């Protein structure tokens, strides 16, 4: 009958629909995955001067949500045995040997707990692998490496960085020749082609300035992937199902659903992020807050490293200064959800449109 996708539909517009209002976001798309199949839902515009509408093949920044993805390319160097979680970071980088680097592991970088990398490079340092080295040789921690998990860009480019070269090919080439179409993903794209611009939205940020993300240092393995709701959940059905991908792609996306510490209700993987599931909206957006991305935390080491799977929920945020991501699934669930915005809009909000959906699915 129709009632099932009559159903569905009126779910995913309550959830979006008072948000996008509240949030005054120009365009969103929803893709979600649910019984092995997939279900898109299109908002608003891509941009609007132009009057281009979203659909799923709309080309979105997705910010640190790319940050998933440098961890797929870490799992397959790490399950590739080119390198290991606890080699010291200057194992791999040569012109880090003799700083503090020679006294922290991967594993710290990739989680954010080197002690005390900051967000984000400083102004000072440009999209220049001299200067980029240069910010590396000359820290210092602030405290012991894996003390405290302090959200960080440097600390998980730098990871990303190593494992490519670990590889022996720079981390942009990797991504788009081997990553991305082990994946399967057409639309999805570090540097866009010219001749998909036509699919790339408008960034909008105060005042709807126009916004779309310009270079940066380790930008690729930070912040850089643009990808459409479509292809985005073809990863999230990835991760979902490693199994169907070939064995050397499907161990690195399993080496992404590993916990080593938590914070809080938070388990820390290799880009994801995992919660319990079923856990309150609040705990939820406590979670994904300000204070998490922008403050340091103490963390409680795991005895051995935990399989995010099950009755969890993996997520993780990504913002750039006119977008604003939320991807999310229960792998116990078979179930995926993403929301792409062209607005950078508040995590909680975020979060409230997912768990709008997620719990009306339930029930
Ligand atoms: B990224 O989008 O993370 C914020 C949303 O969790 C990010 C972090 C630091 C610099 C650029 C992008
Ligand atoms: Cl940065």
């Amino acid at each position: 009958g129709e009632a099932p996708a009559d159903r569905l539909k009126a779910l995913v517009d309550a959830a979006v629909q008072p948000v996008m209002k509240a949030n005054d976001i120009p365009g969103l798309a929803v893709a979600i995955s649910l019984k092995g199949e997939p279900h898109y839902f299109s908002y608003g515009l891509a941009s609007k001067e132009d009057g281009r509408r979203v659909t799923p093949e709309t080309l979105f920044e997705i910010g640190s949500v790319s940050k998933t993805f440098t961890a797929t390319l870490a799992g397959y160097a790490l399950t590739q045995d080119k390198m290991r979680l606890d080699d010291r970071a200057s194992q791999h980088w040569p012109a880090l040997q003799g700083s503090r680097f020679d006294g922290i592991s991967l594993l710290d970088l990739a989680t954010y707990t080197a002690g005390g990398l900051p967000l984000q490079f400083p102004d000072s340092v440009q999209k220049d692998q001299a200067q980029i080295r240069d910010y590396y040789r000359q820290w210092q921690p602030t405290y012991a490496p894996g003390s405290q998990r302090l959200y960080s860009n440097p600390s998980i480019g730098l990871f990303g960085y190593l494992a490519a070269r670990s590889l022996g090919q720079p981390f942009e080439r990797l991504m788009e020749q081997q990553v991305f179409p082990a994946l399967g993903l057409e639309q999805t794209h570090l540097d866009v082609p010219e001749a998909a611009l036509a699919q790339y939205a408008q960034g909008y940020g105060k005042d709807d300035r126009p916004l779309r993300v310009g270079p940066g240092p380790l930008d690729a393995e930070g912040y850089g992937v643009k990808t459409s709701a479509a292809d985005l959940l073809r990863f999230v059905d990835a991760n979902l199902h490693p199994e169907r991908l070939d064995r050397p792609w499907a161990q690195a996306l399993d080496a992404t659903h590993r916990g080593y510490y938590k914070v809080g209700d938070m388990t820390q993987g290799l880009g994801w992020e995992a919660y319990d599931w079923p856990i309150s909206l609040k705990r939820l957006q406590a979670g994904n807050s300000t204070p998490m991305a922008l403050q340091p935390h103490r963390i409680a080491r795991l005895p051995a490293p935990q399989a995010l799977e099950g009755q969890r929920l993996l997520n993780k945020t990504g913002s750039t200064n006119g977008f604003g991501a939320y991807v999310a699934f229960v792998p116990g669930r078979d179930l995926g959800l993403v929301i792409l915005a062209n607005r950078n809009y508040p995590n909680a909000e975020r979060v409230k449109i997912a768990y709008a959906i997620l719990s009306g699915l339930e029930q």
